[PDB]
């Protein structure tokens, strides 16, 4: 079977996704309108860090809808190795945009981070977060 595995982490969020803890820092999270809303603290470069409690992801791509007042760094991490990887930094947008990003990290990852890169407290809204084991080019949106 050469088709990808698509993991819908959350569609509309009314809390953390079942199977995930938050190992984030320097922010508060709220949930409204199906969005996970990150409110980072000024000067903390805060982030949500969704930690898959059991198991890991490998390579593939990350898909999500986001709007954001400031630049957002997308990272993944391997908690066993304590190794992080910067996937992309996304510029501000006042409207939701769908991103599909290749993850070229070559260790498995069990943490997915959305970070307030400028450290200015700019808010971030996320919906419809999905991992695919396949490439962004080959992604068909579940
Ligand atoms: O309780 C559950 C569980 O916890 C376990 O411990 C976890 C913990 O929960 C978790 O929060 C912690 O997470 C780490 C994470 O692993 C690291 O990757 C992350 O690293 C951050 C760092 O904290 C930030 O300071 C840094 O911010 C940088 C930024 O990267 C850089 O771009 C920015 O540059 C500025 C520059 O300084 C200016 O001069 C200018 O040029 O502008 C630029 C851009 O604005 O500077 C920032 C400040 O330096 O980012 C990195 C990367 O994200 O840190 C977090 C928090 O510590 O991980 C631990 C595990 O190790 C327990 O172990 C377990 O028992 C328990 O159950």
């Amino acid at each position: 079977n050469v088709r990808a595995t698509y993991t819908v982490i959350f569609k509309n969020a009314s809390g953390l996704p079942n199977g995930y803890d938050n190992w984030g820092w320097g922010c508060t999270l709220s949930y409204y309108g199906g969005a996970m809303i990150i409110n980072p603290q000024e000067g903390k470069y805060g982030a949500v860090s969704l930690k898959r409690n059991s198991g890991s992801f490998r390579g593939g791509s990350l898909r999500f809808d986001m709007k954001n007042e400031g630049k957002v760094a997308i990272l993944v991490e391997n908690s066993e190795a304590d190794e992080k990887f910067e996937v992309e930094t996304i510029s501000p947008s006042d409207e939701y945009v769908t991103y599909i990003l290749d993850v070229d990290f070559d260790l498995p990852f069990d943490r997915i981070d959305f970070q307030d890169a400028p450290g200015n407290g700019d808010r971030i809204w996320i919906k419809n977060l999905v991992h695919s084991t396949g490439s962004a080019d080959d992604f068909v949106d579940p």
